[PDB]
DNA sequence: TGACATGCCCAGGCATGTCT
DNA sequence: TGACATGCCCAGGCATGTCT
């Protein structure tokens, strides 16, 4: 069992918050996101854009790290990490075999796991808009289910996406539920739908 | 791809066939056998009696093979073996971790890996029924679900039993259809209605 | 897993067979006898009379073992053992705390570890009926109840008793259903009660 | 027999309290609350978190222990211990096999046994909130059910939390009792019923 | 001896990747 | 995109040592 990284929201002195991209219709989109719930839907191995938005201008250097932890407190000390099965498959080059959480087309890319906790996480630089633009967007991979047997084995997963100086000092912090799953679009409308109805 | 062993049923000059235990009508009884499918659905881990039936006395040193191949056509030459969740869990000392089938309660049992083939198989020696017995009853174990994962991916698989001298000559061989599931009694009783309805 | 001793009833040239004794209609009688399911009901500890009754006089030296098994498939090669909490307990000074089944009143008791099975037995040897009595007793005891979590852990066991010459020759073996229990009175009409009604 | 370590409530200087999460209505769920108990039910092995209040800041170095105590007058005196089926079975690493009361995700853990009262307990750092959080959780095990037989045997416990300076003084001590079961939410509603209708 | 105890058994139906 | 798949969740009630 491993200490369990905070996910409470710190917006912070920069003003950092996360956004997410409108997709469409389809019960097999391949990335949605439910405002209601905070919840990333997406499919296995696609991209999931992640924007960045800031207030004010983080310092050189600053970092930004993507980790999973499990939602439900049964479940908190768990490490999260790919199944067997996928583990034994898919390798982009640079990301261990075991890390549920990836990210594309960034060479600057680095894969930790953690001495004392054991904990996967990735991590890039943080990079400032272009002109006139209002944010800067992350492609995040997830590389099992939340389905997998061996690995989420249907335990529902929080990213928790933190900005840190080259110091190491939290400057912001913030957190998504993620279901991996074959039908994000069905599926985000079930939970949406049972929310309103059981919730 | 491997070459595919004979599934041909040969009751052979000894009169060899299978025989297979009667069980309740839970809905998640540990093993049950359909007659009209001629198929096994068993659940994981969980003992399997098959009984061994001849009308003629084999010779001294004969065995008993055992061994899985895929039924459908398009996985035939797909070597069986078990997934990589289930590989990496629960040995009992002498089966290799890859081998879906075992042998529990024989102390002369042999896992083999087929050199030109790698198909798996468990042996165990023949032994004549006790006294006033008609049978000889050996347990299996099958160490996945048909539904596993990067194993069998619900792929349904025939199980192989071969009578064989200490020869290597092929003196009998019989087969029956396996699906290893939670609920072996509803989906016997499920298959049994598909059959009757619309085979 | 081990490999399973017979159960299969052998009264054999000796015409050898078990007798019960008639006990009370208490609800917590210590020691009851169902014919009807060939099956002990009995609480731990106490003293179980079992009669051996044969036509011929064995010969010198013969012996008689009781070992436990359990009696459904799924557990039948699985060693039947005494409890860790019973274990951790009440020695008479000879049993091995880990035996199920101990003799008392014998001097002459032996109790075997199998080698190669692992299994347990406690042996005596046969002596024959005094003048006028029609057959011998044995005391046995049962040192943990059916129910022992980490033990029998409510699996039903059946008791093989054999009867062996010196040199090891199965003379005959019969055999009885075990329910160690609380209250063997009230369990034994329960269950007779649900053989008529649902059997 | 041991000398009884004080369970009376002592919110102290710092104002220590304990505060419980609220959790779902299925008869097995993990963990829940009784407030007009003040009892806790919870499963086997499962999480159990429990929250530090505090008024004012505790000085560096203190720390959080807890103990279990049997709650009734007449066994307040016998150690509280794993069963010996429990301890024989799922080790973490750091915890005794005999301890009941364990602490997850902690790495800086330590499992104590009273030199003179030979009573386990286990005790951590205390860890100031968050930024913006009010109390800080301690994750939970309870390694039996309260009625395994040789352990608790079905009596009720008390948890006693103390807050301990780095010196030794107490600075708080709360607690509640625990019901380890299979049924949680059952077994809550069965006990608030009965204090209504016959308490 | 009656009846409470409490972990477990069991059937109904949700789950969710995949078939069509 | 509709609907089958199939391991799992869940509540009702049996279990069985013990309390009275
Ligand atoms: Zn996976
Ligand atoms: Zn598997
Ligand atoms: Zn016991
Ligand atoms: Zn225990």
């Amino acid at each position: 069992s491993s200490s369990v990284p905070s996910q409470k929201t710190y917006q912070g002195s920069y003003g950092f918050r996360l956004g997410f991209l409108h997709s469409g219709t389809a019960k097999s989109v391949t990335c949605t996101y439910s405002p209601a719930l905070n919840k990333m839907f997406c499919q296995l191995a696609k991209t999931c854009p992640v924007q960045l938005w800031v207030d004010s201008t983080p310092p050189p250097g600053t970092r930004v790290r993507a980790m999973a932890i499990y939602k439900q407190s049964q479940h908190m000390t768990e490490v999260v990490r790919r199944c067997p099965h996928h583990e034994r498959c898919d390798s982009d080059g640079l990301a261990p075999p075991q890390h549920l959480i990836r990210v594309e087309g960034n060479l600057r890319v680095e894969y930790l796991d953690d001495r004392n906790t054991f904990r996967h996480s990735v991590v890039v630089p943080y990079e400032p808009p272009e002109v006139g633009s209002d944010c800067t967007t992350i492609h995040y991979n997830y590389m099992c289910n939340s389905s997998c047997m061996g690995g989420m084995n249907r335990r529902p997963i929080l990213t928790i996406i933190t900005l840190e100086d080259s110091s190491g000092n939290l400057l912001g912090r913030n957190s998504f539920e993620v279901r991996v799953c074959a039908c994000p679009g069905r599926d985000r409308r079930t939970e949406e739908e049972n929310l309103r109805k059981k919730g």
